DNA sequence: AGGAACATGTCCCAACATGTTGAGAA
DNA sequence: CTCAACATGTTGGGACATGTTCCTTT
């Protein structure tokens, strides 16, 4: 009640920042990212690949930490955790405590923390350099609850904070993205981007006609992302 | 689960890449390759010839490893293995462990690895130069499970990664192709190449509103570029 | 797992049976009963009045027990309990254990049992005679979970069994009705009674062949005979 | 070893037979019996009990055997067990061996064991006299595998031998019915009755037009019910 | 407080998917 | 060694299910 985890973006000296795959919005997609809202839509307990980018390799012993907080200010001080139901269910993973919302997949060096003061949960992993011929590293997350789970997130939007820190635990970089765990990411995603379009519509716009639905959605995706970089330029 | 090995193409210092041009005559193969999908269609336990291309002769001790991973991101962290039924089968030649999906044929120097940290399976063979009169080295594989095997791949599409490495295991080159092990390769290939065609024969147009003159310029050219390349499907 | 308690109607020596005729005025109830389904629609934790009818006054020590079981046979063996979230709620009045779904209201003699052999839950109260001027005894229930509560009933229809017994617990009578705890009782009732109607109004003509002259007569004396008795919408 | 037991409808002095609740060819189900085929279509691990009926209720202690045997004149020797895949799947129920096809939940009297010589699988339960306020008995059946699982029944038909046997285990009854555990008991059921009735249909056949998809099923829940009561040619 | 208008998890079933079997082609 | 017909588990997404928000109403 006297300290909330900072969510201010910060590239730092290593140009740290995140990247995500490109997905559709079909009623079959299990995970899909919206550059228009910097928000990930994923089904319960399904893999969420997050790409980590760097301009220069960080010092030895650098770790990456994932932590979730509530987006709305009236809930910001409330620790995000699993609901009574899903909490009362153990998984093959004997590493992550049954109360943690975020898990890391395929990494036995992962470590789950319960802050003794803030009581906030978080999972940390060693920073690994990109594979030879690659420009980024990628971590695979999982969210063990539906944003709607009663007794848990209870329909409250959450934000995921990814920090890059050194052996001492000092901040080296930080980025973030919103998350919504739901039954149909495709549907929910289309709905939100649809409500966003019918809003910031004002001014002089050039018109480009595109052939094909897939090609169009890519062009539209790259377009809405650019309109975001401007949304907060001043 | 287990971390995901890189699947990014990397020709490296030797311009490493794969080829799939092996006639039907001589060792009448029942498999077939589709360049339109970069996917091979083969039957369970049947020879699959793959061509290795390199610009200059690699150093002494170079090897060639083969590893299979699940294509879809929600399965990428799961290790690709054989199904219980086929695993306990006696189709084992001794050299290859009963749990490996990928096998090398006609090479007694092949070594099968069951990683102790990533739990991933793979098979390695010493790199061999092309035959006198050829500019490529052939290698023969065998897939011990149907892509549909329950308990196994379970109808989940897989991707085979071929990496070139030095005696130590350092990456020198990498390439890959999709694989589907079925009972009727010819059929399944027609169907999939057919579904691919229908996907690029839909003439529906969409309009996009672009803000900023320069931006429009960039997007337009991007489109004209894809446009002046649409007329070639004949 | 747990054996399934009998749900067969048995009026017994006292002609025991239930009734659901309680006006809206006085204790304005938000629940509603559908005789066309013998199913009660009520909201979470809201009073549900039920009438007890008997031909002759029962012996001293007679009690009335209430037990809920899942309707569908594939769930019948699962004990009906509250969900984790609502179970840890503070809506507990003390008398009733936090895990019980069914509660008795306005009766401090009510006893809650958590069977040590069947693990089934139930609540009992001493049988009380009708009020001067009435031929039925009223009892008030409270359902502490929504039929949709995950971790709990999980959208699975339940059935409430009311049994009349002697001081020892021997069966003297039994009756029952279905129950659905939802947020909008009125709506859900209309929908279900509506789906019931459409089920008994289909107007598509199909064909049926027979291989006899006698037996045919029976299915002949009923066919063009049921299409007559329809003095409801004509 | 021995051989395959009888399956000739032999009620005996005590008489014996069973029954199944209402089951329509509607694909809106998870199980259904086709009297015109004597085949119990049911999904995987979905409880599907059968009614116990007996005129002269045998002496307490008597038991009802239930076994599975292939109806094909070549596999009748092979024991009916679970596929290698599902075998790994160790269900919570430790009462039934993780290799037995049949199960019976919510019944401590459940008996499971491997034959000492032939090494067969069987389940036996004590004939519980119709309890207070009833007239018959009901046991909860299951099938932990599909009739198509490879490494198991492998697309091979089976019969559930239900013979009432005294405490000792001496013959007393003999009833039976074929089973086809699948994923679509509805479709599958009709896809058989079709080709079934497709044969032998030349002669005097009256007509009858029934209006009402449900009524049609009602005139079928009796007419066809007499195709086993009137059709006594053999 | 009764009730459209959301918000959001499940279900239905016609495709679709895919190993079998078998008769015919070169 | 190719197709046609089957035999059979899985899927895609519109329809349905179901708690929540908030204006209009006694
Ligand atoms: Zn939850
Ligand atoms: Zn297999
Ligand atoms: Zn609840
Ligand atoms: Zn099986």
């Amino acid at each position: 009640s006297s300290s909330v985890p900072s969510q201010k973006t910060y590239q730092g000296s290593y140009g740290f920042r995140l990247g995500f795959l490109h997905s559709g919005t079909a009623k079959s997609v299990t995970c899909t990212y919206s550059p228009a809202l910097n928000k990930m839509f994923v089904q319960l307990a399904k893999t969420v690949p997050v790409q980590l980018y760097v301009d220069s390799t960080p010092p030895p012993g650098t770790r990456v930490r994932a932590m979730a907080i509530y987006k709305q200010s009236q809930h910001m001080t409330e620790v995000v955790r699993r609901c009574p139901h899903h909490e009362r269910s153990s998984d093959s993973d004997g590493l992550a405590p049954p109360q943690h919302l975020i898990r890391v997949e395929g990494n036995l060096r992962a470590e789950y923390l319960d802050d003794p003061n803030t009581f906030r949960h978080s999972v940390v992993v060693p920073y690994e350099p990109p594979e030879v011929g690659s420009d980024y590293t990628t971590i695979y997350f999982k969210f063990m609850c539906n944003s709607s789970c009663m007794g848990g997130m209870n329909r409250r939007p959450i934000l995921v904070i990814i920090t890059l820190e050194d052996s001492s635990g000092n901040l080296l970089g930080r980025d973030s993205f919103e998350v919504r765990v739901c039954a149909c990411p495709g549907r929910d995603r289309r709905t939100e981007e649809e409500n966003l379009r019918k809003k910031t519509m004002d001014g002089e716009y050039f018109t480009l006609q595109i052939r094909g639905r897939e090609r169009f959605e890519q062009f539209r995706e790259r377009n809405e992302a650019l309109e975001l970089k401007d949304a907060q330029a001043t």
